């Protein structure tokens, strides 16, 4: 319920905590907090209790010497200051009193500046809240960092990223003090930055125990695990065109900070889009009626046509609360006929290693070549393909990488995009005259499942899954996973975290593995941030392009 856990601490350890009388009181965000605010909190919510005005703390506001602030932010070197600006002298005071709330632990350089300004007087409250992190869904967390990406993966940004990471393992533990965890850690062993990464999540949480002995208390909070992952642990899932709604809306569509214009904003605070999210796009027009007709019907040879007349109205009220969700699908489903049916097919066989009829595949360049040499089709999504072919095939010659970037007329900018895809530990340069490099996330070394699926355009499962659903079962090989520490109303939870992005797929993984594969085990997946195909590659872009 994550969303909720977050809830509770802002509207009864921030708002409420603060509400002494009905006095109306300012509520002073930055970017980040006002991010973290909104995901768990509906603006009535707040206003209800006192607050009647939220501004920005950088863009200096009027001053209301009459109200108290309310200063929700992030303890940061540009917050602070312009905190310490608002009470930066007497008889100008921003407000009359501020009730102070860092969303993170706050460095002692700024502790003491502020402590000592002349703003001291006037704080009547000082706490740390520790909320380091978007409860992007009720089971989805993001640190919004994907600059993270280019720490784990430039060896340029190695060192001197170390600040970087602890700020990560840090905002992990905020995330896991939320919910009142002390999980066992693990991580995948076969990226040797993950240990390193493992134990700083560890000491984070470490601190906080230390300041807390009920955390992880008993209640099967005792076998709750975080699992520390790397994104080369499975490089095909979020280059994959997947075809659930939410997972092919952000890949097919324009879609930013979650803003789908003709304008909506797709939340779980729409009640209706967290039901059909993660519903496959070819039954989303159809379900709309399977229960928008359940609900035509619940209000009720010669035909009286009366009633429905009589009550047509509050029917188009209804076929109204889908109306941008439909445009919605529509959407996905033009660009679909378009060209990504043709892509699906490919990249469903490189993925897979196998043809819709279960056998392996051969004659490789009898689909791709026609796609490379499409010049209607975009350089990434051809750049998707050529990687899924690598990653397929473990490994490509320097001749035949050239050959294939020739026939796709791929930029010489984008050209280094499948190269650097390498910093992840995934095998794009055959002999590379290294060792083999292992690929965990092949179907072929993987668990057996069904080879019947309802649509043969998404066969694929995204090894996310495997792990999560061994996990849950004790099952998951510490050969490869392994304890930092050896060994290993209620959970367990599970909760994964990818350092460099999940994509929608895996996120619609956790809910699946959750409401299912249970034994009252919660599964939460949280990253860097949040992935989009075209987004990873955006990331793979980053490494090389200065």
């Amino acid at each position: 319920a994550l969303k909720t856990a977050v809830h509770e601490k802002i509207m009864n350890d921030v708002v409420l905590a603060v509400k002494k009388n009905a006095e109306w009181k300012v509520l002073i965000v930055d970017q980040l907090s006002m991010r973290m605010v909104s995901a768990c909190c509906k603006m009535h919510e707040i206003m209800s209790e006192g607050i009647t005005l939220v501004e920005d703390i950088n863009r200096r506001r009027e001053p209301l010497p009459l109200l108290e602030a309310v200063y929700l932010i992030t303890p940061t070197e540009e917050s602070v200051k312009c905190l310490m600006a608002d009470f930066q002298n007497p008889d100008n005071p921003q407000y009359r009193g501020a009730h102070i709330f860092f969303t993170e632990a706050c460095p002692e350089e700024l502790f003491k500046e502020l402590c000592k300004s002349t703003t001291a007087r006037f704080i009547k409250t000082l706490k740390e809240i520790n909320i380091a992190f978007l409860p992007y869904e009720s089971q989805i967390f993001s640190l919004d960092s994907p600059d993270t990406f280019q720490v784990y993966y430039n060896p340029s940004r190695a060192q001197g990223g170390i600040p970087n990471k602890e700020r990560c393992a840090e905002q992990i533990a905020t995330l896991c003090a939320t919910l009142g965890e002390y999980p066992s850690v693990r991580y995948r062993s076969d990226f040797d930055e993950n240990a390193s990464f493992a134990q700083l999540v560890q000491q984070k949480l470490d601190a906080y125990r230390a300041d807390d002995p009920t955390m992880g208390e008993g209640p099967q909070k005792d076998r709750s695990q975080l699992l520390i992952l790397d994104r080369g642990f499975d490089p095909i899932s979020p280059l994959l065109h997947e075809l659930t709604f939410q997972a092919m809306a952000y890949d097919l569509l324009p879609i930013e900070n979650d803003v789908y214009k003709y304008e909506v904003l797709l939340d779980e605070k729409d009640d209706l889009w967290v039901e059909m999210r993660h519903q496959h796009i070819a039954v989303v027009s159809q379900n709309v009626t399977k229960k928008l007709k359940q609900f035509a019907d619940e209000k009720r040879g010669i035909k009286d046509l009366s009633q429905m007349l009589k009550k047509m109205p509050q029917y188009q009220k209804e076929l109204s609360k889908y109306s941008t969700h439909l445009h919605l699908a529509e959407d996905c489903m033009k660009q679909y006929q378009q060209h990504v049916d043709k892509l699906c097919k490919v990249e469903q066989d490189l993925a897979m290693g196998t043809d819709a009829d279960g056998e392996k595949i051969r004659d490789h360049m009898r689909n791709i070549v026609p796609i490379l040499l499409d010049q209607k089709i975009s350089a990434y999504d051809k750049i998707r393909i050529i990687l899924l072919y690598i990653i397929h095939k473990g490994g490509i010659s320097e001749e035949n990488l050239a050959k294939l970037v020739q026939h796709a007329h791929i930029p010489a900018e984008e050209k280094w995009i499948i190269n650097d895809m390498q910093n992840l530990g995934v095998p794009i340069i055959q002999d590379g005259g290294r060792r083999k490099i292992p690929q965990p996330y092949h179907t072929h070394n993987r668990k057996e499942r069904q080879a019947d699926h309802t649509y043969q355009m998404s066969r694929w499962t995204p090894y996310m899954k495997d792990i999560m659903e061994a996990a849950v079962e004790d099952k998951l090989d510490t050969r490869h996973y392994p304890f930092l520490n050896g060994g290993g109303k209620s959970g367990p939870r599970l909760i994964i975290f990818v350092v460099g992005g999940i994509s929608y797929s895996e996120m619609r993984s956790a809910y699946e593995v959750t409401q299912t594969a249970k034994n009252n085990w919660e599964v939460i997946l949280g990253s860097t941030h949040i992935l989009t195909p075209e987004g990873l590659l955006r990331d793979l872009r980053k490494i090389s392009n200065p």
